[PDB]
């Protein structure tokens, strides 16, 4: 799935290897945006891109910019890739060429760039490091377009779909979806070091596998304490691993289903929505003492990809005298808050309403139409409540 797939001025790459997206491509410029799918800022940041790879379909022009080729990677799915690049937070913006005497990259200082500047950028660095042709223009903008037709194909009907209704119920394959995608996903992205992330990460799973019974932790507990010197962390082992722990969600690794945090269309909510539903599982479930929200915060430091949202996160002022679940609520909520009127890359049909609403229980609110905290305590140790 991932973003671009159903942008044509776009490719989407599965793998590092130029020769085998095109056979000119190791010989043309590219412009490649990595992203997360899941990423508040990825999210957004991608209409700017697809408009602007949208203005590199010009067929006969003479400007040094119409020879880049815009390409996309996820790194969601295509850890290996990011990996290989050290991309760890997004989007982030890379352009690549052929070196002549495989290819050479560039780092963008900032990946964050409006349309022109963009444009203003790409071309400069056409003219710096290609030498700038007829023979070449011509040559580039050729596969280019026979990529954007080709793309073109991939994407009763082979698009009318129906009408959506949010379901605001909670179910376990939900939150055990989300905890299957932190550990094969992202946890893998940015492996096990140094050793206060693999700390983070102990602490959590271990807090996981007590406070949510058969949710399939033990099996990934296991494979964390496989690690050794020996037998060293690696993407490969890992994802095998939690595959094999059983895991209870829905879905193929490769593609994970959602039905409370299912949006109105597939590139809405998901995972970000199955975390917080996790977290709050998390604080609701908790043995005595683990302390939740300071494991909590100490995994979203570093294991959480989206950088806007991890920062602040880590910065909340938990105080471990009360409930970790109103605190977190609260948290949560200050987040929908945040988000409420945000138009930029959200679900037009899934609101960001202070949780829970008023129909979700009167219990919680008042004469006045305010929370009575201790309500929602009692309303979300429910909601939440693990059974197996
Ligand atoms: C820790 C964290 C920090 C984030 N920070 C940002 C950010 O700064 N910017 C950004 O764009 N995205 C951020 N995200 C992603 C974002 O929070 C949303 O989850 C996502 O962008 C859209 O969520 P949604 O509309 O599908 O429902 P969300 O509210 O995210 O999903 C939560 C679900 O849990 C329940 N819920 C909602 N509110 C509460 C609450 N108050 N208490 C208990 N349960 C509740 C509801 O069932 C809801 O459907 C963050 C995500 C996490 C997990």
């Amino acid at each position: 799935p991932g973003l671009f797939h159903l942008d044509s001025s776009v490719v989407d790459l599965s793998g590092d290897d130029f020769s085998r997206v095109h056979r000119v491509a190791p010989l043309c410029p590219w412009i490649v945006l990595f992203y997360n799918d899941g990423c508040g800022a990825s999210r957004r940041y991608a209409s700017t891109f697809s408009k602007f790879a949208g203005g590199l379909k010009v067929e006969h022009g003479k400007d040094a910019l119409q020879i880049a080729t815009a390409a996309a990677v996820n790194c969601a799915s295509e850890v290996d890739l990011c990996r290989k690049y050290d991309i760890n937070f997004v989007p982030r913006l890379f352009f690549f060429y052929p070196r002549d005497s495989s290819l050479e990259h560039v780092a963008f200082e900032n990946s964050h760039l409006e349309v022109d500047e963009l444009e203003s950028e790409v071309r400069r660095l056409v003219n710096k490091h290609m030498v700038v042709d007829d023979s070449l223009k011509e040559r580039c903008i050729d596969m280019h377009f026979k990529l954007y037709t080709s793309k073109e194909e991939l994407v009763s009907s082979t698009d009318e779909s129906g009408r959506f209704v949010e379901t605001t119920e909670l179910y376990a394959t939900d939150i055990a979806g989300a905890f299957f995608s932190a550990m094969h996903y992202d946890v893998s992205l940015v492996g096990t070091e140094p050793r206060e992330r693999l700390t983070a990460l102990e602490d959590f799973v271990l807090l996981v596998k007590d406070s949510l019974p058969s949710i399939g932790a033990d099996g990934v507990v296991s494979a964390l304490e496989s690690i050794t010197a020996e037998r060293p962390f690696t993407v490969a082992s890992w994802q095998d691993a939690v595959v094999k722990s059983g895991i209870p969600f829905d879905g193929s690794p490769r593609n994970v289903r959602w039905r409370t945090c299912r949006g109105s269309s597939p590139q809405y909510r998901g995972f970000p929505c199955g975390m917080w539903l996790l977290l709050h599982a998390l604080t609701v479930n908790t043995p005595a003492d683990r302390n939740v929200l300071e494991v909590i915060q100490n995994y979203i430091r570093y294991f959480f990809s989206c950088k806007e949202s991890r920062d602040h996160f880590i910065q909340f002022n938990f105080s471990p005298n009360e409930d970790p679940v109103l605190q977190l609520w609260r948290a949560h909520n200050n987040v929908n808050a945040r988000l409420a009127n945000v138009k930029d890359g959200a679900d037009p049909l899934v609101p960001k309403r202070q949780f829970p609403t008023l129909e979700a229980c009167t219990e919680c609110y008042d004469g006045a139409g305010n929370f009575i905290e201790a309500h929602v305590t009692g309303f979300l140790k429910q909601r939440y409540l693990w059974d197996p």
